[PDB]
């Protein structure tokens, strides 16, 4: 799998690169996409099948994954997780909450960002400093965006607050060999959480492989 390259039972994952035919949502999930276009129905159904495959590894029976007020997934009791879909990818990573406080993941096509998007998703020091810490000709701008998305998805279940692109400073390193490495997201705003200690730094991993960027953050419980 692609997502295993960005991950450290208590944790499980599943991914697919297409939408297998004949997949259906659970009855509780069907209303959420009753009037949705085909592409949305397909990604929604496939990513939730991945989530149920991953949850099954952790001993959890198949259950619907509904969405909260800010779109966040609703996990079975005692579980945490994250979902992502982009062209050519559906993925789910789930964790046992006693050992895993939060998960955030993201996948994007490994392409340059469209013109204008970089300025909307980055901080000035990231634009200045990140290219030197990253392997050449890789789309560091797209990787930064993915790191911002994994950061928000790991952040939101714990704070239930907005995190803007300007609210976290992300610094990168590259592993000795290959197209992978670590990143650290430092929250610049108050990181108070619903329970437990406040969020300050979130450590994650990034990977470029098979035309996709993957990022993931797994916060220890
Ligand atoms: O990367 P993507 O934007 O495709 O991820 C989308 C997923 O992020 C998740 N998500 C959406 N809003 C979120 C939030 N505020 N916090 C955490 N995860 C969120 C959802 O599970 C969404 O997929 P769904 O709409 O099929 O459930
Ligand atoms: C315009 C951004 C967007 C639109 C729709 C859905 C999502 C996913 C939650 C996002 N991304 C974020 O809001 N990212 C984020 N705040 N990163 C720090
Ligand atoms: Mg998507
Ligand atoms: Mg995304
Ligand atoms: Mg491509």
């Amino acid at each position: 799998t692609l997502v295993a390259s960005v991950l450290p039972e208590d944790l499980a994952y599943a991914e697919l690169y297409s939408d297998p035919p004949g997949l259906t949502p659970l009855p509780e999930e069907a209303p959420l996409i009753a009037r949705s276009v085909a592409k949305r129905r397909n990604e929604f159904i496939t990513v939730r099948h991945c989530a149920r495959i991953a949850l099954d590894q952790l001993g959890v029976p198949p259950a619907p994954i509904l969405k909260g007020d800010k779109g966040e997934p609703c996990w079975p009791d005692g579980m945490v997780g994250s979902l992502t879909h982009c062209a050519g990818y559906r993925g789910a990573v789930v964790g046992r909450r006693d050992a895993v406080r939060s998960v955030g993941i993201d996948a994007e096509p490994h392409d340059v960002l469209p013109n204008g998007v970089l300025d909307a998703i980055s901080l000035p020091a990231e634009r200045a400093d990140m290219p030197r810490t990253m392997p050449a000709a890789l789309h560091w701008d797209r990787i930064l965006f993915c790191a911002k998305e994994a950061t928000y998805k790991a952040w939101f279940p714990l704070t239930k607050r907005w995190l803007g692109f300007e609210d976290a400073h992300i610094t990168f390193e590259t592993d000795s060999t290959g197209w992978t490495g670590r990143f650290v997201s430092r929250i610049l705003i108050d990181g108070s959480t619903l329970s437990g200690p406040p969020l300050t730094t979130l450590r994650g991993r990034w990977s470029v492989e098979r035309g996709l960027v993957l990022t993931a953050i797994v916060l220890a419980g």
